[PDB]
């Protein structure tokens, strides 16, 4: 009954704080807190017997989401947290990737297709979309992204 969204409950709250304009007092202590929460999340998700791909893709989505929340911030208070983060964004540090804007949506299309068998992973990718992740849709039309969020949400409602 515990979900992958619930294991990331501590990590998503810190996403919510940055969205809510809270600024970490210590950027590098903030970053090691994220890394330890992702290992906690993995150790706990592995013991609850979630598949290695579900664990991998939930952490991937959260890292794509935390990276873009931080880098898109325009208010000048975030200037020191952005300057320490851009040294190594977690997409690049943990996955060697800079293609998350596109590949988050490739992985999402794989999970929509797998439906019930990967629905724990797909609930995470939907929740990253409700907490502001845009990726590749930021420069394309944005209404296209709301309709995508709406129907992935519908499919999750349907799969229950």
């Amino acid at each position: 009954a515990i979900n992958l969204i619930d294991l990331l409950h501590d990590g998503f709250y810190l996403i919510f704080l940055i969205r809510n304009q809270y600024v970490p007092a210590d950027p590098q202590r903030f970053r090691e807190k994220i890394l330890d929460l992702l290992n906690r999340f993995e150790q706990q998700a592995k013991k609850l017997q979630f598949s290695a791909d579900d664990i991998h893709d939930a952490k991937y989505a959260f890292c794509a989401l935390i990276d873009e929340t931080i880098v898109t911030q325009q208010d000048p208070s975030y200037f020191n947290l952005q300057n320490s983060w851009l040294i190594s964004p977690l997409q690049l540090s943990l996955f060697g990737s800079q293609l998350a804007g596109y590949q988050f949506f490739e992985i999402l299309e794989q999970l929509r297709s797998r439906g019930k068998e990967r629905l724990a992973a797909l609930e995470v990718f939907h929740y990253c979309l409700l907490l502001g992740f845009q990726g590749k849709y930021r420069i394309e039309s944005i209404e296209s992204l709301n309709h995508l969020v709406a129907r992935v949400g519908d499919e999750i409602d349907y799969l229950k």
